């Protein structure tokens, strides 16, 4: 394959590839607590990157803006695809559309 054009990009590619569910988050953001919440509800473990605990948080926020079209947290990724923020997470879940997205993630043995 190919390499991203910066460490920011690489990092986002990397963690979004190694993980079914990724939440780029802030510890102080209620929409992030909401999204994390629905995932705990489902019983899906996920990877969190707290951008306010990261020395490069602002640069990562910029990269997520370029990739996903919004800089707001949370930026939620299922199976390499950004599904949007907290309301999207919540709303997909309420419509029973989320668990299927999660179920498309390759299985442990693969
Ligand atoms: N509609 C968005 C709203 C999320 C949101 O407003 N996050 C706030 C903090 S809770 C934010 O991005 N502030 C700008 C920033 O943190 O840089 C969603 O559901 O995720």
């Amino acid at each position: 394959p190919g390499l991203s054009s910066s460490a920011c990009g690489q990092f986002v590619q990397d963690i979004v590839s190694s993980n079914c569910v990724v939440i780029f988050s802030k510890t102080t953001c209620p929409y992030c607590k909401m999204a994390k919440g629905v995932f705990n509800e489902i019983g899906a473990t996920y990877k969190v990157v707290e951008l306010d605990e990261h020395n490069d948080g602002r640069r990562l926020q910029e990269t997520l803006a370029e990739l996903t079209g919004a800089r707001t947290v949370p930026r939620v990724f299922i199976n390499g695809q950004c599904i949007g923020g907290g309301s999207d997470t919540k709303q997909l879940h309420q419509q029973g559309k989320l668990l299927p997205l999660i179920e498309q993630c390759r299985p442990c043995c693969l």
